[PDB]
C-alpha cells in the first residue's frame, strides 16, 4: 500500500517545487512516489494502481477562477481517472491578493467528492514563494500520511 502518485499543474514552478517537497517527504516515510507534470499524463485510468493520489494545481483567471492550463484536461475528464474510493489530497500555489485564494483547490476537491474520492486532508494552500512555506509543506505531507 506504498504507491503514491503526485500530479501537478504549474506554470512558474511554484506548485512544482511544492510537489517535489511533498514527494521527498513521502519517499522518506517509505512510499514509492511517482511524480508527474500534468502536461505529460493521460487521464484515462490515471490513478490506477496508486494507494494515495495527490493533486497540485495553481490558480489563474482574468476575472474568474481558472485551473492551470496543463491540469484542465484531466479535471475535465476526472470521472475517468479512477477516483471512486481513492484516497486523495490536493495542494496548490496562489497569491492572497486574489479573493479566491487557491480557488483551483476548491474546484478540484468539490469534483473529487462528487466522484466518490476520500479527501484525506483539507487542501494545502501556499501564498507566494513556496520555499518560504517549506515547513508547512512538509508538515502537510506528514499530516496526509497520518490520516490514511
Ligand atoms: C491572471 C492571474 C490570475 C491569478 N488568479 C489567482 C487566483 O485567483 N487565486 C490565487 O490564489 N492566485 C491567483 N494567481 C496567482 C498564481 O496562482 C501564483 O502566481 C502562483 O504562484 C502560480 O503558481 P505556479 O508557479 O505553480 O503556476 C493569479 C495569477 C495571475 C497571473
Amino acid at each position: 500500500s506504498a504507491k503514491a502518485l503526485i500530479v501537478y499543474g504549474s506554470t512558474t514552478g511554484n506548485t512544482e517545487y511544492t510537489a517535489e517537497t511533498i514527494a521527498r517527504e513521502l519517499a522518506d516515510a517509505g512510499y514509492e512516489v511517482d511524480s508527474r507534470d500534468a502536461a505529460s499524463v493521460e487521464c484515462g485510468g490515471l490513478f490506477e494502481g496508486f494507494d494515495l493520489v495527490l493533486l497540485g494545481c495553481s490558480t489563474w483567471g482574468d476575472d474568474s477562477i481558472e485551473l492551470q492550463d496543463d491540469f484542465i484536461p484531466c479535471f475535465d475528464s476526472l470521472e475517468e481517472t479512477g477516483a471512486q474510493g481513492r484516497k486523495v489530497a490536493c495542494f496548490g500555489c496562489g497569491d492572497s491578493s486574489w479573493e479566491y485564494f487557491c480557488g483551483a483547490v476548491d474546484a478540484i476537491e468539490e469534483k473529487l467528492k462528487n466522484l466518490g474520492a476520500e479527501i484525506v486532508q483539507d487542501g494545502l494552500r501556499i501564498d507566494g514563494d513556496p520555499r518560504a512555506a517549506r515547513d508547512d509543506i512538509v508538515g502537510w505531507a506528514h499530516d496526509v500520511r497520518g490520516a490514511i
